[PDB]
């Protein structure tokens, strides 16, 4: 029962580095099956999460769990509503983690994708989607009301235009004004998700709180109409961030490279100086909510990648990192899949690459 009495700069700072539950609860399935009445946390082909994963999980050295959910497919009626099955499974998975002293980021994931969006960033979408924030949060934000600093709100994962040109990427000095709208609705929607939060007070008057600027990607943050969200509290906003950098070596299919050559850190030391002086050295901590080199069957470099990637980051008190892991591991022979984030193997709860892991807890 120790309360939310915290800065964001003491629950970031007292984060070592996280794990995601990738590709379990976040998995959703389609529109005209809306809502589901059953949980969709193995539709994606991962075991449900158990108990004894976090252990192993939390033995390695993470000290936090980001659980991605994707809440939309589940709910029913004008207000949204959460069903029972939903909410006690989340707090199952989120009191796995809890009891092992663990910090745990939970959010909204995959209620935008190809299929169907349960918000839009635009004008013509502007009223459904905060309807939908508002009524999600409420509900999230009362199931887990008691709960001390080490649970974090995460409001959306990588807001976007999806199936846009620029849905995933646009330069931040030169957004289109279908950009532009995007950024002020998102900086909207973020108000909206907070004030819910905060309205059904106790804890949640003063839990932190992680919000994403357009993609969840440092154009959306460094972009100069992204704001961060009025609180009534003090200090408890963290900014969310994803970077699979560099994207070459971390995430292309397509034109990719399995070496971690020393000019691409010039990638991540761009990345971090433009946090820290848009948001580190103005005491507003940043949570690097997503992040992984695709296995391409090049170890010994994935290995240079997080050496350099974690140490680079540990000079900054007020950054942590959340390692996303979607349990699939094999590539072909050319390790050109960029979606291999395998980490730990669900099913048999060994380690896949043991050198990461020890490399990044080096730091």
């Amino acid at each position: 029962g120790a309360g939310t009495d915290r800065s964001a700069t003491q629950v970031v700072s007292d984060m070592r580095v996280g794990w995601n539950i990738g590709n379990s609860l976040d998995s959703f399935g389609q529109s005209y099956n809306f809502p589901y009445t059953s949980l969709n946390e193995t539709y994606w082909g991962n075991p449900a999460t158990t108990k004894a994963l976090i252990d192993e999980v939390a033995k390695a050295g993470f000290n936090t769990i980001r659980i991605p959910v994707s809440w939309g497919q589940y709910t029913s009626g004008s207000d949204y509503q959460i069903p029972d099955f939903v909410m006690n499974r989340v707090k199952e998975v989120v009191d796995y983690c809890i009891v092992n002293d663990m910090y745990v980021i939970l959010n909204s994931h995959h209620d935008i994708n190809s299929d169907y969006c349960f918000y839009v960033p635009n004008n013509a979408n502007k009223d459904r989607s905060e309807k939908y924030f508002k009524s999600i949060w409420t509900q999230i934000a009362k199931e887990f009301r008691n709960y001390d600093y080490h649970l974090v709100f995460e409001t959306m994962n990588e807001p976007r235009l999806v199936g846009h040109g620029e849905e995933w990427w646009f330069p931040r000095n030169n957004p289109s004004n279908d950009i532009r709208e995007a950024v002020a609705c998102i900086n909207d929607y973020n108000q909206v998700a907070l004030d819910a939060i905060r309205a059904t007070g106790g804890n949640n008057a003063t839990r932190c709180v992680m919000v994403p600027g357009y993609d969840a990607s440092i154009e959306g943050c460094m972009t100069d109409g992204f704001k961060m969200p009025n609180d009534t509290a003090s200090g408890r906003l963290i900014l969310s961030v994803h970077a699979y950098i560099p994207y070459y070596f971390a995430l292309a299919s397509d034109t990719y490279v399995t070496r971690f050559d020393d000019n691409l850190k010039y990638d991540i030391d761009s990345f971090f100086n433009d946090l820290n002086s848009k948001f580190l050295s103005r005491n507003i901590p940043v949570v690097v909510g997503e992040t992984s080199a695709t296995n391409r069957n090049n170890t010994a470099e994935r290995v240079k990648w997080a050496d350099y990637y974690w140490g680079r980051a540990a000079r900054y008190s007020n950054v942590a990192m959340v390692l996303w892991d979607n349990n699939i591991y094999q590539n072909n022979s050319a390790g050109s899949d960029g979606e291999c984030h395998m980490y730990i193997d669900r099913n048999s709860l060994q380690w896949k690459d043991p050198e990461i892991i020890s490399t990044i807890m080096k730091h």
